[PDB]
């Protein structure tokens, strides 16, 4: 009767003892009535380890030294397979089934659509954003651009491509966005610089440009930083926001008004729908002081320890962190059956 | 000599154009610069290693071309840089390909979800990446980027599951106007032009079956125009082409036919396009240019467009295969030096 969740987690990332923590807590909340978990760990060279619940972590207590447990399993997924998917590599064996895939691996790859894909290609159902909003909600470039198009305010900016970057000067962007500006790659908060004088610019572009073949020069903006989580697929909902403090603390609920606590929750949720996210995201808005809401980011894969600004907001909106993850699961169930009931051809 | 490795075939119904495509390259691919490994991918979506001496069953046949059966089920081993791709029934890996040539059209094959299974193997591949192939699928996120750039599209509305039964018909017309033409956003199966009321539910009807969102457009009046480009950061763009009928070149004044290519060049930065794209536009009478479609996996068989435009253009098929696989490397390269 349960269903058989495969925990994605780990990756290449600076995130990677995040994804670790995340991991973690999923295992240990998960409401084992209705799931049953396996580990699908990927070390820091990209490889993936499978373990069972019992024996993932090394050192799982103290964080400064958690760590993967190697696994003696290679895994290989078989492309274009419905069932039995996953296979011991060297063996041919097919591993237990696996139901639903919950990814919870940070940066490139991990948040940018290509696991997203790999798993489609393999049949495999998965909590979360599909290829197209994963890759639209990493480029922040994309991102804005949607944005601004759907009437929601962006911070102004300018895009640096390959292509076009030899025709800016400092002084052309100075006097399109003012200063002091954000300088910060496309698709990463690794590369992002503030800058307030030419010198600082040229660094800030030159450092963006090792990091993404596209950078965003954003005019800054002066407000709170406040966070709203969204959950669902075509009905989504928002929680009360959170607010980051530098001490930096994550605030839960936010000190703001309920008009203004709704104002951001309803353009959260536009900002979703239009990146077409599913299942879940954090969206990331600056509040001014005369109340104007600047979306910053949307983030199709927030922290999920304990103390993560996530599920903390949906603890504080009265959904508990078990009740969170089952709901995540039914979320990526559902969305799997609406894709596949679409037929092909005439 | 490089190791190019054509996936081809694939479940779509384009399946045997796909295999007619593969079998084009490999005749035409310079065989001084490349060894072609073919991956072909059968109707049930496996993926398998075919011999070039034998891959396919009534080759000489377009009504009956098949990819013949294999022993052979690839698998792959997530996040390996090398040996990435094993026989699955021996564990044995595939030797080591230097760069993919993906012609699998469809869903999966074009939306970007084939081009995140490379990218997780870190093979470079021909053609418009993860985020690129799946924007330039979704006609929706295409119309609304090109929108915001200044570029013209046909205006129109997005129906959803969620908001579907808030759009009256009578809300659209005020809005839109007749004709329309309703699209499924991702897929042309599913598109119907639409003069009345009856017609438009059932054309919304026939778009949910292939997704779940579609496209209601306003109906343009102007001629068929199909344009070629091809490039990374400096892309270029072939003489113009129409459909009436195929006209190569369109019987088009040089300042249109120009016009056009610059706006297509356009467009495909806009929508942040690599390797490869036909762009098709409709011409209005004013010579406004209204942009319909960004496909980035055009066909490769000796009728399609996208190569008879280049060679229309000066530059044959053979070379064309050539710079596109040399784009791809270029691409990996340049994301290779990045900082991680
Ligand atoms: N346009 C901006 N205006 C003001 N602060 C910004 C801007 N962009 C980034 N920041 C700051 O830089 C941090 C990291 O950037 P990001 O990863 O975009 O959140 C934010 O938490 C802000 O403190
Ligand atoms: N908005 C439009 N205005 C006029 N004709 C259209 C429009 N959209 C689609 N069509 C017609 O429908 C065909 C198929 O649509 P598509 O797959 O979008 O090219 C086109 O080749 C045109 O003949
Ligand atoms: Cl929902
Ligand atoms: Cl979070
Ligand atoms: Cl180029
Ligand atoms: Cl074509
Ligand atoms: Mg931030
Ligand atoms: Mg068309």
């Amino acid at each position: 009767a349960k269903m058989r969740v495969g925990i994605v987690f780990g990756g290449k990332s600076a995130e990677h003892e995040v994804s670790l923590q995340s991991a973690k807590n999923i295992v240990e909340a998960i409401d084992k009535s209705r799931f049953d978990v396996v580990l699908l760990g990927i070390d820091k060279q990209g490889l993936w380890h499978i373990n069972d619940a019992g024996n993932y972590l090394l050192n799982a207590q103290d964080p400064a030294r958690i760590a993967l447990r190697p696994s003696t399993v290679t895994l290989a997924q078989i492309p274009g397979r419905e069932a039995q998917q996953l296979i011991n590599a060297e063996s041919g064996q097919p591993l237990a089934a696996i139901d639903v895939i919950f990814p919870i691996v940070h940066g490139t790859l991990g948040e940018d659509g290509s696991l997203q894909g790999m798993l489609r290609m393999a049949n495999l159902p998965f909590v979360g954003s599909d290829v197209l909003g994963s890759a639209a909600c990493m480029d922040k470039d994309v991102t804005k651009r949607l944005l601004r198009d759907a009437g929601l305010a962006v911070a102004p900016f300018i895009t640096l491509t390959r292509a076009n970057r030899a025709q800016f000067s400092f002084a052309d962007v100075e006097a399109k966005l003012g200063l002091p500006l954000f300088v910060k790659p496309a698709n990463q908060s690794v590369g992002v610089s503030k800058v307030k004088n030419e010198e600082q610019y040229h660094q800030a572009v030159a450092l963006a440009f090792e990091f993404d073949h596209k950078v965003v020069v954003e005019q800054g903006i002066k407000g709170r930083e406040i966070e709203c989580a969204v959950l669902g697929n075509d009905h989504p909902q928002a929680s009360t926001c959170g607010e980051i403090v530098l001490n930096a603390q994550v605030v839960v609920p936010a000190a703001i008004a309920p008009e203004i606590n709704d104002k951001i929750r309803a353009i959260a949720v536009q900002a979703y729908q239009t990146l077409g996210c599913s299942g879940m995201a954090r969206v990331d808005v600056f509040l001014t002081a005369d109340n104007e809401v600047v979306i910053n980011e949307i983030n199709t894969l927030p922290g999920f320890t304990n103390i993560s600004m996530y599920p903390k907001l949906w603890q504080a909106s009265g959904l508990d962190y078990t009740s969170l993850i089952t709901r995540l699961i039914e979320l990526a169930l559902e969305r799997h059956a609406a894709d596949r009931a679409l037929k092909t051809s005439m």
